[PDB]
C-alpha cells in the first residue's frame, strides 16, 4: 500500500521528478541515466503514480 504521493517523494531523494505526458508516465532527472531498477519500481507503479501525476501538472482537462 503505496500512494503516487510517497513513490514521486522517494524518487525525488534520488535527483529523479516523475511528470505524465502523453497519458503516459515520465521521469525527469539529472543523473547521466536512470538506473533500470527505478525504471523497473516506476513502471510497477506507473498507473498509480500517472492518476495523481495528472493532477499534480493541471493541465487542459474537463473542468
Amino acid at each position: 500500500m503505496k500512494n503516487a504521493a510517497q513513490i514521486v517523494d522517494e524518487a525525488l531523494n534520488q535527483g529523479i521528478t516523475l511528470f505524465v505526458a502523453d497519458n503516459r508516465l515520465q521521469y525527469e532527472t539529472s543523473r547521466d541515466n536512470i538506473p533500470e531498477e527505478l525504471l523497473n519500481e516506476w513502471k510497477y507503479y506507473r498507473q498509480d503514480l500517472i492518476d495523481f501525476l495528472q493532477q499534480l501538472d493541471a493541465k487542459e482537462e474537463t473542468q
